């Protein structure tokens, strides 16, 4: 997150808030 913005904890679709 953010959904396409990589801000803490997560890159453009890489994380929790696409997969994770």
């Amino acid at each position: 997150c953010x959904f396409x913005l990589p801000g803490g904890g997560g890159v453009c679709x890489l994380x929790s808030e696409c997969i994770x």
